[PDB]
């Protein structure tokens, strides 16, 4: 029987705090948690424990709810004062050869209809479209380019709005 | 600062558990405590600070409780077959030289009475009464006397009756 993240067999002597959840016990140094401050939590939730959660929150199914805030965050990055250049498809007169270099185009006029067929089924996908117009950007754009520059922008502001 | 029984400084690694009474910390090793015990119990008394309740019972105020029990225990021992002896005052008649020999004496009826009258104040009064009446016995007659052999044999019962009396 090894406990904790270290992996070990259970030591009588030493102080450990419980994760409710996995029933795993961990070393309250192992975790950086002071017995003085074990005290002040109700149901201590291991780091793994807590990884596994979030990973699954991100991949549940989407609700109803959960789109009033997808709609949000899309509305807040089609506002954006720099987020012009990607509100609808890039349009070859501005860029020749970008369609045949950027195969997998995205744009957030595109992202709304999507938003509003309910095209997207977990948090993680609607990113995922997102992420695309930014790395499309990035790479058909030089790192000293404006636009390659707005992106990163963007992209922060997003992370953001998503947090 | 030291805790615990080893007196050691305090060791944020190390498994403690803490007495209600002098609020000190001890290792659960230390004092005989395993942690799965330890999570099954409310309160907490350390090994110094029983011994210091069990040692202070016979000093403590008597309650209306303990008077209860006094009862108790006093209707035990009269109803105890070795007991005979001691259920009233010596009659002079009987033995002459008593009163003359035994300065303290002291019977069963007497305690009941003092009992009665709330007399005691601490149980190591009402043990001292009932400890006059086994030693002025012992004085008195020999080793090989059935009164002598009542005495200790009630006295030993007395002790075992004593137990987890308050
Ligand atoms: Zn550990
Ligand atoms: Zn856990
Ligand atoms: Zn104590
Ligand atoms: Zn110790």
């Amino acid at each position: 029987k090894l406990y904790c993240i270290c992996k070990t067999p259970y030591d009588e002597s030493k102080f450990y705090i419980g994760c409710d959840r996995c029933q795993n016990w961990y070393h309250g140094r192992c975790v950086g948690i002071l017995q003085s401050e074990a005290e002040l939590i109700d149901e201590y939730v291991c780091p793994q424990c807590q990884s596994t959660e979030d990973a699954m929150t991100v991949l549940t199914p989407l609700t109803e709810k959960d789109y009033e805030g997808l709609k949000r965050v899309l509305r807040s990055l089609q506002a954006h004062k720099m987020a012009w250049p990607f509100l609808e498809p890039v349009d070859p007169n501005d860029a020749p050869d970008y369609y045949g270099v950027i195969k997998e185009p995205m744009d957030l006029a595109t992202m709304e209809e999507r938003v509003q067929r309910r095209y997207y089924e977990k948090l993680t996908e609607f990113v995922a479209d997102m992420t695309k117009i930014f790395d499309n950007c990035r790479y058909y754009n030089p790192s000293d380019s404006p636009f390659y520059q707005c992106a990163e922008v963007l992209e922060s502001f997003f992370v953001q709005k998503l947090k």
